[PDB]
């Protein structure tokens, strides 16, 4: 049978070269015609925006061609299908690099190409037996839910509270299947536990295959019941043959979509895309014999395992199932890393710079391009943001241990000292760490307020590690040709905004040439000997956001709702971006990855740009931000009011609150302390 | 074929009573006089030994029967072996919940059971062909090198420099072939980098498979070769039957030994344990397609990347491969993991408790059975410690959202002020954070100074979060009965130590109810403040050492070797244990994870055991440890020079140096802060 090694032509690829796709034009072909208009509509709209494709057939990596869901009852014949198959143009006589997409919408018991002979060429679908699944060589994909429509956030339950009303559910109609049904019906019987478990269907069952279970209703009637369980059972097909039908995929579909952890009673099924996820995360695999253990198992789950699987489950659908574009990457993605080669590199925002009238070294980039497709394949598939993008720099890179710089690898290295270590004096004369010498830039956004961004600017002449500064510019009138702007002894580059809005700040800037990013209001006071303390200590907590302004989130018992509190207090849960550093990689996450209706949030109060970043920092990493000085202060109603629902909003939009508190904050080793004569402190305030 | 699903009978074997093993004693049978007999002896040694192996054949869920390798020439024929077979006591038909282990020593051309009929059994060796391997229902495993010997660590190369003299290496003798031969030779030829390719063997090839490339010389001619280069090539067989060779297992050993990084030509090769482990981490796969793109993609890798794939292979060495016991616990573990079954608990150390004459919480325990084999399963595999242990707690716990204490599982948590927050007052009445409540226990070791004890336990009285006070008496010389013990207001406990050892205060004393462990000298005098805070930044650090005393390391240039350092610096590596907090799990690790010679050392120097402990956390976690307050002393020479020496040993054990640099202490958040009248400081001092 084909495998990739025997049916796939690697001299079409080449590892630098890209991955360059060619997309047939169904209509031009006997398929358009009977192929489900909504699936067709949607792919091509997803096809045609696609990066990775090309026009150019005769430089393409891979060729798709769509025979997708057809119109029932299908009209076309297999021997058809094949006869057209053969005769595409650039299926040269065995169809090498060619996937055959046909994605399942409303039916379940359709098999097109169960007789048809597609030579060389990959089918992605999902109804296979085993006949015709080739392991490594096919690819498993989910069904086409939301064709042309948008699946919101707003109608999904929330995450908590962990029990729901229902234990477990089940509804279909129709060896173990007695076994079963006994097992279950005594369950509820005994009523330990609230579940509700139904073996036909009270609205008319949805045609099926043979031994498989049916769906009961229609898609809304399921997802009623499916929102009130905690589990969702899923009983796979009686008939060895089957390794995976598209009812048992809905299945999944609906309950990932509704936050219901699956219980899946069979080991032989291939769940989709199973080669790259561990479905294991976010699911329960249960043989059939052990059904008489299943009731005892999910009472011994605890609530934070179960949470973190309701977590990762939302983030697989979210990521891989939800639209048709995000099907069409998976698929694209999933070939690509097969063959090795990286995926392709992020946009970045490019800027028109406004003149104006008056060593930077720039960190490295792409490095990691094959570690990071192939070697570090677990994080890339199974953590946020997922696999489909390429960033120049990234803050889970790995730090080399103490040794290297000194035994081969000491480019970049600053060591205090020169690895003797010291006080004050040696401190002050390098960067040290664990990391390479680096530098930061400047983020300064304005609005009206044309006189204190001079003094603010001129404030930061003699940074000892800047590498520039970066003046967004919101107003709709440009800066006047009077304005003499400081020097400050490095580039000052002011930045044209399209339009005017807070997301403003935290576009990746193709004028950024650092990692590090910090972003300060033009009003804001601070000493250098701060700055250049969170600096270090960023250094050593790239993943974290590091500053100086703290507020946290407090619980509204009458209303069981989050409170914004900016008190004095002894415990934090945000770090302001007023005054604070952070990674890039962070910027390209909000502009591109992070959902719409935060940013559209944003722009409709001009408010709470802040609190969005710690939001999705904290989801990311699971961890709170680092206060880094004892200063508080850095010198309406309503607009303290819009942070309540800003933050409920956010809430609403991730599904949970992904921030978590911190007691401490952090201060220079020797600060406040009694040092003998020959030793200095750190930092004589810091 | 037989599939786990269908061959396997789970009614022998339910979720909770444990996996109990009965192993055939093979001298009682035909197979005991041909094997070689030093896999015999090795492998009767190590069931002998092992905890789940029970003599009670009729509760057992697996059997294990050694057929193992033979003899050379193979007097036995494959008809009067399976003979054998169908003949075992508890073989009652088929040999249901039956494995066969058959380990590889000397021969690469032994395939006894090819020709053999093995009905429902399991199948666990080093070389399959295609028509004999089962997927997921056979095991892979490696082969038995080091038979009644051990692997010394100090003959392992140190892991720096990255780049070695050779950039790959490949000995061997014998369709991509001309083509792989002619690029690695045009590879060598051009001399871009050094390289060393040979095909032909200088020393008398081993017999190997008819299409394999044989092996040269002997284990220790071709360990200097590897120790040498930075890659080892791996060519896999031309035959597309053959799954895995016991040759391809036996380069991949010797690559993983000695750190060189294997690169494999070929995907369809099986390599061992591959369900488990992600190889992707800790080697190349290539196809023999993309041969002329090796030496690019071998150039491209970074410096930190390549570290880190070596020290995984060395992770994976040690864990899975290095001794006969590693070997068999793994296939254990495989087939326990298969039919998710927990693995055992680890034992804890009983200890005398010695009388004398003068509420506690104890945190849960056992809570993640299923969710730490199963959900967890890459973490487990791919991750130290790995899987062969069950511990009761575990510091990477997932934690709980901020809402869920509010909305159903809010038992055991202390919000500060409600939840509202509040200051200095509301922080002192609740421990808050994002973990339920919790005690800590205090691990006192004393020897010859039976006075400052008594001074130093009064001290702790009305230490809020106390739980108990553990005193390991070390001294030969049992305490007298006339020493008075004070009234601290909670329990006592003296342990009798078995002999005089400063490893005794990381012993996970049976006594320890509380993940956390408070380890102070018994003349250390610590503030109530100091404690507290520091129990609270633990409960928000719990997998680091959080404690008041800091060392660093420094590099000697002269040496090139590392030294021990006390001064006052700012920056630091170390917290020593005469004050620190730690979780009880890394206390089960040092006992009885890491490495004997370690404990070895520390017992010969009666010294250096803290620089230990801070080695193990920063191996586990590759983080560097937490410096709480402001103090530098809390009250010879050659006690001095030893610790130089236990630095330069530990890192030849380890193989590279784990320490990593902070450059930052933490505070409390309103830490000499100014405030308003109406708000309180959160510690008065602190
Ligand atoms: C310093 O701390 C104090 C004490 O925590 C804090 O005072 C609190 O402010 C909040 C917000 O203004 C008050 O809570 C509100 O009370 C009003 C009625 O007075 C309600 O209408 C509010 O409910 C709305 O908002 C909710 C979302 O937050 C919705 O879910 C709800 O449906 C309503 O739309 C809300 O309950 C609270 O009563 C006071 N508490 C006290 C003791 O004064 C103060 O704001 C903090 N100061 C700073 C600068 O942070
Ligand atoms: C405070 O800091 C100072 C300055 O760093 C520090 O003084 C240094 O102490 C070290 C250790 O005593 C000295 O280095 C040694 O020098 C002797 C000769 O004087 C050598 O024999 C030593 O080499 C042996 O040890 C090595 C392993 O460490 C082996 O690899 C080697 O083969 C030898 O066996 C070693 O080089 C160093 O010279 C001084 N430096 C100065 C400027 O005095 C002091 O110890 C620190 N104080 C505290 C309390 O930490
Ligand atoms: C890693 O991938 C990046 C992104 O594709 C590569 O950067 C491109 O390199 C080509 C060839 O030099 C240039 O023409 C492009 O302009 C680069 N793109 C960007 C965004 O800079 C990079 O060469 C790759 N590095 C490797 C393979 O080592
Ligand atoms: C998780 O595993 C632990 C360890 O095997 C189980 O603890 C044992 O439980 C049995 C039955 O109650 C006792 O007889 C043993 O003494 C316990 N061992 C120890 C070391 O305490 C625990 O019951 C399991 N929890 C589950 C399955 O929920």
């Amino acid at each position: 049978g084909c495998r990739l090694h025997n049916c796939f032509d690697y001299s079409r690829c080449p590892l630098t070269s890209g991955f360059p796709v060619y997309v047939y034009d169904s209509d031009q072909f006997v398929f358009g015609s009977y192929l489900d208009p909504l699936v067709k509509q949607a792919f091509q709209a997803t096809a045609r925006a696609n990066v990775y494709v090309t026009e150019n057939a005769d430089i393409a990596c891979l060729y798709v061609i769509l025979v997708g869901e057809m119109q029932e009852p299908v009209v076309l014949r297999p021997a058809e299908l094949e006869k057209q198959l053969y005769s595409l143009p650039h299926w040269r006589t065995d169809g090498h690099n060619h996937v055959i997409i046909n994605l399942s919408r409303k039916s379940d018991t359709q098999n097109l190409l169960y007789n048809v002979s597609t030579g060389r060429a990959m089918v992605a679908q999902s109804t296979f037996y085993t006949v015709q699944y080739r392991p490594g060589f096919d690819l498993v994909v989910s069904p086409l839910v939301h064709a042309m429509s948008e699946p919101n956030f707003m109608e999904i339950p929330p995450q908590v509270p962990v029990k729901r009303k229902y234990l477990f559910t089940f509804q279909g109609e129709k060896d173990y299947d007695d076994r079963i049904i006994a097992t279950l019906k005594a369950v509820q019987d005994s009523k330990l536990d609230q579940v509700l478990v139904e073996f036909t269907c009270k609205n008319q069952p949805k045609p099926s295959l043979p031994t498989e279970w049916a769906l009961c209703g229609e898609r809304e009637d399921r997802l009623e019941l499916l929102k009130l369980s905690t589990f969702a059972l899923i009983i796979t097909p009686g008939d060895p043959r089957l390794v995976i039908s598209s009812g048992c995929a809905t299945r999944l579909f609906e309950a990932l979509e509704v936050g219901a952890v699956p219980v899946v009673l069979g080991e032989q099924v291939q769940l989709p895309y199973q080669d790259m996820l561990q479905w294991n995360e976010a699911a329960l695999v249960v043989p059939k014999p052990r059904v008489t253990e299943v009731h005892f198992l999910l009472r011994s789950l605890s609530d934070s395992d179960l949470l973190a699987m309701r977590r990762q489950g939302r983030f697989l659908w979210e990521t891989y199932f939800s639209t048709a574009d995000s099907i069409f990457n998976t698929v694209l993605a999933m070939i690509r890393t097969r063959i090795q080669i990286p995926a392709a590199p992020i946009r970045e925002e490019a800027a028109a710079e406004i003149p104006h009238r008056s060593p930077p070294y720039a960190s490295p980039r792409y490095l990691r391009n094959f570690t990071l497709t192939v070697t570090d394949f677990y994080r890339s598939w199974n953590c946020a943001p997922g696999p489909f993008h390429l960033f120049p720099h990234t803050p889970f890179d790995p730090v080399l241990p103490s040794e290297a710089k000194f035994l081969g690898s000491g480019t970049g290295f600053r060591p205090i000292g020169g690895g003797a270590g010291g006080s004050g004096k040696e401190f002050q004369a390098a960067l040290g760490g664990n990391v390479p010498r680096e530098q930061f830039t400047v983020v300064m956004l304005t609005y009206e307020r044309e006189e204190v961004l001079m003094n603010s600017l001129e404030r930061l002449n003699g940074l000892p590690y800047l590498n520039k500064v970066v003046v967004v510019w919101n107003s709709p009138k440009l800066p006047s040709e009077d304005l003499l702007w400081p020097d400050i002894g490095v580039p000052i580059m002011v930045v044209r905004t399209e339009k005017n809005s807070l997301n403003n700040r935290f576009l990746p800037w193709n004028e950024i040439e650092t990692e590090a990013i910090l972003s300060i209001d033009d009003d804001a006071h601070l000493r250098h000997d701060e700055i250049m303390f969170g600096f270090r200590v960023w250094r050593e907590a790239r993943d974290r956001i590091v500053g100086f302004p703290g507020r946290y989130h407090a619980w509204d018992i009458p209303h069981q709702s989050w409170l914004y509190n900016s008190n004095y207090s002894c415990e934090l849960s945000m770090v302001l971006t007023g005054a604070a550093f952070f990674h890039k990689y962070y910027a390209y996450l909000y502009s591109y990855v992070m959902p719409q209706a935060i940013r559209d949030m944003v722009d409709e109060y001009i408010n709470c740009e802040d609190i969005a970043m710690n939001f999705l920092v904290s989801h990311i990493t699971r961890k709170p931000p680092i206060k880094v000085t004892s200063r508080w202060t850095f010198r309406d109603d309503s607009h303290f009011h819009e942070r309540h629902k800003c933050i409920n909003f956010f809430v609403k939009v991730y599904g949970y609150m992904p921030l978590l508190y911190t007691q401490f904050r952090v201060d220079s080793v020797l600060f406040k302390t009694r040092l003998p004569h020959d030793k200095t402190k750190c930092f004589k305030f810091i």
